[PDB]
């Protein structure tokens, strides 16, 4: 009966969390959304009057442009898809369950293969992350024992603190670049780092697609390394925080009698 | 030395997997991509020549258009963003690490709150999924024991088969509702179900975004229920497959000498 009670309590808490978060986000964003819509409407009306084009013609043109954008066309210069390195980027985003969405299959045959490829590849990456976490814990214990100089394994709290420090350091080091190389502000770089590392992958900000990219050989390698390390660290941090949340749920169950 | 060897072997296998997948995907998609780009360029040239406009003006118009798409401006009658229901949809996509990208924060203050909200909310959902898997295993064991009529825990193989059957049934039932209500084919519905349930979330196909949606009261509830169950089932299946892959790696290491 304890397991059922804990399951029910967690479900209720998550429901309340979702309701409160929705109310806060709506209050934060509604005015900006309305202002942006009004600005777009004014711009469309001004263009229409400017060149006397009909509304339906503009709607057809915009539908064609949406279809083109679905295939990779952008107003700025961007790297080609599916050559050999765009495919590598795509499969990397797929196996890590990031899913930026900048590149998606569009043919029958590429969607069946996508299903089978993901079905065979996501568990391997999950296992890799788990093995990385185990190795990190072992090496942390070894360093701690050597510094003090088996039963020297650190507590969960210290592991959480170390993971937080590592995540902050990796994010700041990655954000040191990404800023001057692609016209981004430091806060935007930190936001992109958090969105990519947590495997949410909104897709509003995606790195390393500007056609010519100066050196472009070392930059792609550095991007790959940074994303790999960040994803590993954030995955480990989330697992530790989940353990702590389960302990807190047990405590609140005990208190309620 | 066994753990280090296993880590190195898994890394090498993943690297080879990525290279092969990149080659196959490029071979599958390059021709389609090029043809789509040529079609877009022909359409743009025809529009420019027909209405005697200039390319720079069209580039400016297209730059203005994309900025609206980020506020959520579409060509076919989408539902409003950042209302209470839209905010609920957004937070639901956030806490599950799906990240469709159809709705993203645009103001300073909503991104700090986004970071803190995700940092506190993703581990809770991970814990919920783990508790669901434990409860499912317990109920499966109880059902099997009662049918035969503690020590009646099913093996990993049977759990994997049951999870596969459940995932297939849930996907086919969600597709049987998505296909008529949306303008989608059955295969497209199955592809969308796989992409959403695995928490990849490309964002090319997103459901329940068509403004007036007939009844629209039961439809949103059914969408919520279907996505929740599918995500739970696919998470459990991925964990079981990861365990099996680890066993296979152990066998590979033992055989090689
Ligand atoms: C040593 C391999 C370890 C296993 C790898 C596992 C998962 C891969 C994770 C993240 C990769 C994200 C895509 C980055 C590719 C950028 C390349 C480019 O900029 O073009
Ligand atoms: C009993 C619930 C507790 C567990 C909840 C955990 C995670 C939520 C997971 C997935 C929700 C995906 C978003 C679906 C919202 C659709 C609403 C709409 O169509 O407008
Ligand atoms: C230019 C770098 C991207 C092309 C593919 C590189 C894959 C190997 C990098 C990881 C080292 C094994
Ligand atoms: C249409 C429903 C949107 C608001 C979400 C709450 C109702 C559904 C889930 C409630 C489960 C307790
Ligand atoms: C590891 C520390 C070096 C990373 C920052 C380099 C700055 C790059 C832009 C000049
Ligand atoms: C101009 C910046 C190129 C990237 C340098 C970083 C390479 C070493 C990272 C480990
Ligand atoms: C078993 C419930 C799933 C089937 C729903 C069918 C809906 C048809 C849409 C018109
Ligand atoms: C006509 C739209 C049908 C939506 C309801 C589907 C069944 C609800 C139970 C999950
Ligand atoms: C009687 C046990 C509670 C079941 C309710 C369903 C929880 C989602
Ligand atoms: C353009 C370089 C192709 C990838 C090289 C792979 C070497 C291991
Ligand atoms: C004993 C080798 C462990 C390697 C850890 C490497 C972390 C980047
Ligand atoms: C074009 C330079 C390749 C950089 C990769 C370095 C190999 C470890
Ligand atoms: C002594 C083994 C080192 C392993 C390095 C692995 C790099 C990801
Ligand atoms: C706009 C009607 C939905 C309000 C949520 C009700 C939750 C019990
Ligand atoms: C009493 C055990 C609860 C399990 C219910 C699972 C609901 C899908
Ligand atoms: C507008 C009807 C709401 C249906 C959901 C209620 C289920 C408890
Ligand atoms: C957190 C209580 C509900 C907020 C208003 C819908
Ligand atoms: C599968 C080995 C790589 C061949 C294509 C570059
Ligand atoms: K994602
Ligand atoms: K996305
Ligand atoms: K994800
Ligand atoms: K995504």
């Amino acid at each position: 009966n304890e397991d059922n009670a804990r399951f029910l309590l967690l479900a209720a808490l998550i429901v309340l969390y979702l309701l409160g978060g929705a109310a806060v986000f709506s209050a934060l964003e509604l005015a900006h959304e309305r202002q942006a819509k009004q600005r777009w409407e004014e711009r469309l009306a001004q263009f229409s009057r400017g060149h006397q084009l009909s509304r339906d013609e503009l709607r057809g043109f915009l539908r064609h442009y949406e279809e083109a954008t679905r295939a990779g066309i952008r107003v700025d210069n961007v790297r080609p898809r599916w050559d050999f390195t765009g495919a590598f980027y795509f499969v990397g985003t797929v196996v890590s369950t990031i899913g930026f969405g900048m590149t998606t299959p569009a043919t029958v045959g590429g969607k069946i293969f996508l299903i089978f490829y993901g079905l065979v590849g996501c568990p391997s990456t999950i296992l890799f992350f788990n093995l990385f976490l185990e190795r990190l814990i072992t090496i942390i214990a070894y360093i701690m024992k050597s510094c003090h100089q088996a039963g020297w394994k650190p507590s969960v709290y210290y592991v959480m603190l170390i993971l937080c420090t590592a995540s902050i350091l990796i994010s700041c080091c990655a954000s040191a670049m990404y800023t001057p190389i692609e016209g981004w502000s430091y806060f935007d770089s930190l936001y992109f780092c958090f969105v990519a590392f947590s495997t949410i992958g909104f897709g509003d900000l995606v790195s390393s697609q500007n056609a010519h990219y100066e050196s472009q050989g070392l930059y792609r390698f550095a991007n790959f390394v940074f994303i790999l390390m960040g994803v590993c660290c954030i995955a480990s941090l989330f697992n530790v925080i989940s353990i702590l949340i389960k302990q807190s749920l047990n405590w609140i169950l005990r208190k309620m009698d």
